[PDB]
């Protein structure tokens, strides 16, 4: 029903915090509920010969009353004047993922932080953020600890990662959708080949670019009419879609690409692209789950 | 389990390790080793123009230059007479869907942790992540910078037990591979699994104490089974990922379950199983049935 809005999982972490701060603002300017969800797990973790004290779970509620406390605070900071409608908040005494992956049947969007609490050097993708970016029942937006969510007006423009895929064309809708609410330009990018073709002989790629370039404003010609408002800038590199997001997301505020796309194999819950960029992106990355 | 011990062969310095540490496995175990290079011959493109022919040709004599290279790594890596039959296969099919279908009649499969894809950041490529979300048995994952020539090799092998079933499968190759090397074996048991520093009233001496005597209880069997592996038993408080990430340092050989107790329903690999599979410091074991 997609009534509880943009959800926002929350924990003890840089990244949730920020992510909410996030979260605020899309709500606010989608005028839309939002809702923070902070998670408990009540189940019994441990070998039964070596219970955990009482006074533990009850710690655990204070924890988590604490961290909404803090966070209702920061969606104040964030709002830039009125705020989201309804302003949701919850402790759910159940296992994260499992949680936030029911509870984004009735989202709109649904916001994680990258890294958690029970992060170190070398991670790139907490247990939370990962479980949901594939089975999310609703686009999910990766949000890093360095992220640039404060300035306003934000001039930077939205890009997006076209393939043709049906899970792409989610992307794309998304993508222009969160592109004029802004009122900033899109950067539609799309690599002519999947696979890496540095080796590869007898190419000649100054020829296929130009190819490449028409189909791609054919594509996007519907999209330009049903969104006359916003600038379209077309962009075709050879190949590597996902190096080349991640390093063009710099000069971008938000990126957008699909879940899946035209390569993968049957059981695949997240494409190696959408996975890679949701990782190492520089800034909010939204992945589009139907 | 005909084709014995698969290695996933491609250009990068980690897949020419893999298959040294797969001839040396193979060897140890007498059973056939296959190499297998897969190479995609379609490129779905938006002008929907297949590959010219010129193209599709250099890849074959690509991959076929790659097992030329491999073969020799193997006999290279061989101590004595070697795996008791060596193949090579040229697949013209994506890699993991091809792998995935072959480890089916596999007894292990092996293939590095970062390919020829590889740029710096990522930790797992496309293969080794879809191998570890789908292969139909046990995952090696092997790191360019794994100590594998050196023999004889005298560190224990260290496994991670959370008495799941699946932990119960990475115990029973654990000790099957130590007992085969001749090495001991460490077995390391974090009593939570979620973080626990900043929780208040534990007692942390009285309940290491009763883990380690309900550790010892399960590990005895297979103790009976494997009389000759020096168990080592360490039970620590929290973190068990980056408890066998470091500890890994120290050890040959790394082996964990794909799934543990925790997770959820539609969980293809835990937490754990991935982090030490992409940061441990050996050669890592994820066990799949
Ligand atoms: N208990 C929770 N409830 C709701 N959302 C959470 C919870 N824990 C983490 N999150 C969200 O997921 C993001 C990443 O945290 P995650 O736990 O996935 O990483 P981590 O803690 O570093 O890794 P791990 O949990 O596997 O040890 C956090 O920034 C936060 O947005
Ligand atoms: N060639 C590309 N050019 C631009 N964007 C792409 C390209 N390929 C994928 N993307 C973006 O990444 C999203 C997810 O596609 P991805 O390729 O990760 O899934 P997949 O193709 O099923 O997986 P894989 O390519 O690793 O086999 C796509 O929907 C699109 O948004
Ligand atoms: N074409 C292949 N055929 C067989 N095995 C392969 C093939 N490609 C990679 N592998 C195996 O997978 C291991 C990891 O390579 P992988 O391709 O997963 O990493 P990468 O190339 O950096 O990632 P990506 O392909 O998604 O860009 C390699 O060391 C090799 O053992
Ligand atoms: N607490 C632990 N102590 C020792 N080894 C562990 C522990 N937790 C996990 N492992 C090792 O990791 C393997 C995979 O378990 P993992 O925890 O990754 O899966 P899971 O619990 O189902 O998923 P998740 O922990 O992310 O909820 C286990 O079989 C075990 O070998
Ligand atoms: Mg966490
Ligand atoms: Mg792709
Ligand atoms: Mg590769
Ligand atoms: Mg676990």
């Amino acid at each position: 029903n997609s009534s509880l809005g943009i959800i926002v999982g929350i924990d003890d972490s840089p990244a949730a915090q920020v992510a909410v701060r996030w979260a605020a603002r899309d709500a606010e300017l989608r005028k839309i509920p939002l809702t923070l969800v902070h998670a408990v797990s009540p189940e019994v973790a441990t070998w039964l010969e070596v219970p955990l004290p009482p006074g533990v779970l009850r710690w655990q509620q204070d924890h988590g009353r604490h961290l909404i406390d803090d966070a209702l605070k920061v969606v104040e900071q964030a709002s830039l004047r009125a705020g989201p409608p309804t302003v949701h908040s919850e402790i759910v005494p159940a296992a994260a993922v499992p949680t936030l992956v029911d509870m984004s049947k009735d989202a709109v969007l649904m916001v994680v932080g990258c890294l958690g609490s029970g992060r170190w050097p070398g991670r790139l993708l907490g247990s939370v953020s990962s479980g949901l970016l594939r089975h999310a029942h609703c686009p999910v937006v990766i949000i890093h600890d360095e992220d640039s969510v404060m300035p306003h007006p934000q001039q930077a423009p939205v890009l997006v990662g076209v393939d043709g895929s049906s899970a792409s064309e989610l992307a794309t809708a998304i993508a222009f959708d969160e592109a004029s609410r802004r009122n900033v330009d899109l950067v539609a990018l799309h690599a002519w080949s999947d696979v890496d073709v540095s080796e590869w002989p007898g190419i000649d790629w100054p020829a296929t670019q130009s190819m490449a370039e028409q189909v791609l404003a054919e594509r996007l010609a519907g999209w330009q009419e049903r969104y006359p408002n916003v600038a379209i800038t077309r962009v075709v590199v050879r190949d590597q879609p996902a190096r080349q997001l991640v390093q063009r997301s710099e000069e971008a505020q938000l990126v957008v690409v699909g879940s899946r796309g035209r390569g993968g194999y049957a059981g695949m819950l997240v494409g190696s692209v959408g996975e890679t960029v949701a990782q190492l992106a520089r800034t909010p990355v939204i992945v589009a789950r139907e």
